[PDB]
DNA sequence: AATAAGCGGAAGTGGG
DNA sequence: TCCCACTTCCGCTTA
């Protein structure tokens, strides 16, 4: 199944749910969530991935933040906004 | 308080 | 066996 970091960024190659997700600086990765319209994004997420839960931003979020390690999607200190790392734009 | 974003330890689930 | 890649739950912090 198709890893959160991918599912977002074929959502803001797409344009799909430009109303949930879009890129700040997307030379940089730079990416931000809609306060009002992520929880939409999140259900979409949870159904692809099939789980038993509704899914929510919280743990959508909760996933992300264990991308930090590693590297693939590191938190910006800025109001819902996150970076992708070059390896991760490059693929 | 009400609302919201952000955090992460711990345990549970999936599919190797 | 035991890690993958999250998911779920819970309690806490800051604005
Ligand atoms: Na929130």
């Amino acid at each position: 199944k198709i890893r959160l970091y991918q599912f977002l960024l074929d959502l803001l190659r797409s344009g799909d749910m430009k109303d949930s997700i879009w890129w700040v600086d997307k030379d940089k990765g730079t990416f931000q969530f809609s306060s009002k319209h992520k929880e939409a994004l999140a259900h979409r997420w949870g159904i692809q991935k099939g789980n038993r839960k509704k899914m929510t931003y919280q743990k959508m979020a909760r996933a992300l933040r264990n991308y930090g390690k590693t590297g693939e999607v590191k938190k910006v200190k800025k109001k819902l906004t996150y970076q992708f790392s070059g390896e991760v734009l490059g693929r």
